[PDB]
């Protein structure tokens, strides 16, 4: 297993109406920054992955576009909610 | 009440299920959805998950995409309220 630990905690449950920080990839910096723009639950960020039919280029470009993300930041917040829909969507 | 189109879309996920497994959303709203690009139920999930489960800011949302009346947004909401109780 190469996911971080933090990948698999939010990949093992409901993600009922956990903060956008409990997102891999989704530190205090790039969470700030997301919430300022509305998205302050995980479940937001998830509504705008499936809004984007779970397409990682353009997932990615509005994760970097929204906050700033890197490509290792979005690559692993893309992940984890991809790993979080095929176990429970 | 609730219909029975209802109650089989709370009671499992969701999956690739088409936009017209969600109650209120019959043929011709489904038609509209789809050629606006909401083929899949998830993808409406997707926006009521945006729009953060508002009520009254999904139900104006759905209208405006495909034409949907009161009893169709009404009934589209809650299917998608009541899942997400369930499995999210």
């Amino acid at each position: 297993m190469t996911t971080s630990q933090k990948h698999r905690d939010f990949v093992a449950e409901p993600m009922g109406e956990k903060p956008v920080g409990s997102l891999a990839g989704i530190g205090e910096v790039l969470g700030k920054k997301l919430e300022e723009r509305g998205f302050d639950k995980a479940y937001v960020v998830l509504g705008q992955f499936l809004v984007l039919k779970k397409d990682e280029d353009l997932f990615r470009e509005w994760l970097k576009d929204t906050c700033g993300a890197n490509a290792k930041q979005s690559r692993d917040c893309f992940g984890c909610l991809r790993e979080w829909c095929d176990a429970f969507l």
